[PDB]
DNA sequence: CGTACGTGATCG
């Protein structure tokens, strides 16, 4: 047993000016969500309090509310979240375990307390889902064992925090740590308790329509294939496909597959708009409603922060980064998507080829930089070098080709990869690929480097010294190599832009504040900040908010950021 | 050829 106060009232003691606090929440999504016990550890002691006495009294809350007040936690948005929807706020977080162990090995995938404290040799704390369970069977423990958890995650930060301050001092990564992960968190925090007001309505008719188009052509499906099946099934699928229609076998039922398929027969293209409409009624419309608060119409995404291998964000419950723009009947789901207030606006602001971009640092391509210079059209301007013609003469298939060498660049290239995206042959696409690199020799230079270096260090970083280890670039499988290789071009790359972009949040929330606006941030979707605004401050957020994104870092190149708005994110375009 | 998440079907 770890020895404890359990506290009926708060005490002086516990409201020293370091603490390791534990404000815990555990239902998944904390929004609105209850706290169901506190801990502190201090020089003092330890202490289990009730939060329904806690967070009552005025001593504890002017307390979690000092910004003098340092605070060691693990997860800390999660209980700032909490404690937002009870108008209370959490200042004066000085290390958070849960990045801190992100920042250091994002392989790990830790997500409690005990797997950050195994990193460094502490096993006297259990894994939450030991205490909680997990699925249906997930429950909060009885008071005493609630209680002795809660200390012991407590105890654990309190010990932790040096051996993991000193690693990442070690790493170089300390204050991408304080200056940028940390100050993040509490920016995503005020996007998530903010949330994103939606037009229910709109989405609602929308769901109406799609319903009946759905029958529509779920009929016809059913009248060409001469009987009923379920066309969601790839079992029942592949059958009426492969084996009554008779259809070539080039079963795999995916979209590219059913495109090369079209041809054969009048089911196929009925099919995959059947897909379509289906997969924007379950995912964007029921989906999206499922998860609105009928009280407000807000849905409120919470952000992983501590989560992608490359420093990502990702988003859930609703995924507000997956919501569909490339065609316009997915496109349209974003109409409902709208300010909070009356007359505002949103305002969306995206970087132009970041990726390319910062490859074009990186790698110190004279051509590439030189194109970004210029600020050419890059998918036109690599489609004159690989295809060596003038840009009178590039066609749209040339252009489309060449886009595709370049997502391949960024990604990790690969020759049956390309092939595959361009339903080409492997010896077309590596013809491609080297006439690629003869054109741009630094990035080819780069790209053989920096798996070299991975082989040597162990790992690849990024501009602000994130790290993705890669043990398996020494494999002597070549596939498993391969993808370890992929991973060294890729993630310097994908892993550089999300830390220039976080670092633009971090810029845009001090600029906002400075200049007493109400605009505020919304969303992040990976390379582009949605805000929303009185249609009074357009003006100044269309000179402040590119401004801010592009200045964010200083490259080899510039930064360029586009911008729109509009009364709903669809009309932001 | 990179990084995510949600869904419906499947399947233990
Ligand atoms: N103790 C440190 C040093 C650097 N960085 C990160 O790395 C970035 C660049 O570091 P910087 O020292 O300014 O450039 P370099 O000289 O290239 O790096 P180094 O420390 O090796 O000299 C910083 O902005 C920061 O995000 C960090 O997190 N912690």
């Amino acid at each position: 047993k770890m020895a404890f106060t359990l506290a009926d009232r708060v005490t002086e003691e516990m409201l020293a000016d370091k603490a390791a606090l534990v404000v815990e929440v555990v239902e998944e999504n904390y929004h609105d969500a209850p706290i169901v016990g506190i801990a502190v550890v201090n020089e003092h002691g330890r202490f289990f309090l009730r939060p329904e006495t806690a967070l009552a009294d005025p001593q504890f809350v002017a307390w979690l509310g000092d910004e003098t007040k340092k605070k060691s936690m693990f997860d800390s948005k999660r209980a700032a979240v909490a404690l937002k929807w009870k108008g209370i706020e959490l200042c004066g977080v000085s290390f958070d375990l849960l990045l801190a162990a992100y920042l250091l090995d994002p392989a790990q995938g830790v997500d409690d307390v005990a797997a950050a404290a195994k990193m460094k040799q502490y096993e006297a704390v259990r894994p939450d889902e030991a205490v909680y369970g997990k699925g249906a069977k997930r429950a909060v423990p009885d008071e005493p064992v609630l209680a002795e958890h809660l200390v012991r995650k407590a105890a654990a930060i309190w010990e932790l925090e040096r051996p993991f301050l000193d690693e990442l001092r070690r790493n170089e990564q300390d204050r991408l740590l304080v200056e940028l992960e940390q100050p993040l968190s509490s920016i995503l925090a005020e996007m998530e308790f903010a949330g994103v007001k939606v037009d229910t309505k709109r989405l609602e008719q929308m769901g109406k329509e799609l319903a009946e188009q759905l029958g529509t052509v779920e009929q016809r499906i059913y009248e060409l294939a001469g009987q009923e099946f379920n066309i969601n099934s790839p079992k029942q699928l592949g059958v009426i496909l492969f084996e009554k229609l008779q259809l070539p076998v080039l079963y795999s039922t995916s979209a590219d597959v059913l495109e090369k398929l079209a041809p054969y027969h009048e089911i196929v293209e009925n099919i995959l708009h059947y897909r379509q409409l289906g997969k924007l009624q379950s995912t964007y419309i029921e989906g999206l409603l499922k998860v609105v608060r009928p009280d407000t119409k807000k849905v409120h995404t919470i952000f992983n922060q501590a989560l992608t291998q490359t420093g990502r964000l990702s988003s859930t419950e609703p995924n507000l980064q997956n919501i569909p723009i490339r065609l316009e009947e997915g496109r349209k789901i974003r109409q409902a998507f709208v300010p909070s207030e009356s007359d505002w606006l949103i305002f969306a602001a995206d970087y132009s080829q970041i990726e390319l971009r910062v490859l074009a640092h990186i790698a110190e391509d004279d051509n590439l930089m030189e194109a970004f210079r210029r600020d050419l059209d890059i998918h036109t301007k690599t489609a004159m070098d690989i295809f060596q013609v003038s840009e009178d003469e590039v066609t749209p298939n040339m252009r489309r080709q060449a886009k595709a060498v370049n997502f391949g660049i960024v990604y990790g290239i690969s020759d049956y990869g390309l092939a595959q995206n361009l339903n080409i042959s492997r010896k077309e696409a590596a013809e491609f690929i080297e006439r690629y690199f003869e054109s741009f020799p630094g990035v080819k230079r780069y790209m053989e480097n920096i798996v070299q270096e991975a082989k040597q260090k162990g790992y690849v970083t990024t501009l602000l010294h994130r790290r993705r280890y890669l043990p398996d670039i020494t494999s002597r499988n070549f596939n498993v190599r391969s993808f370890a290789e992929r991973m060294a071009m890729n993630t310097p790359i994908q892993g550089s832009a999300a830390d220039i972009i976080k670092k633009a949040m971090i810029d845009l929330n001090a600029r906002l504040k400075e200049e007493r606006l109400q605009a505020h941030l919304l969303l992040q979707v990976h390379d582009e900040l949605i805000l929303e605004a009185p249609k009074e401050e357009m003006e100044r957020l269309c000179r402040l908010v590119p401004e801010v994104m592009e200045q964010a870092v200083t490259l080899r190149v510039p930064l360029k950021v586009d911008y729109h708005y509009g009364s709903t994110w669809y009309d932001a375009k």
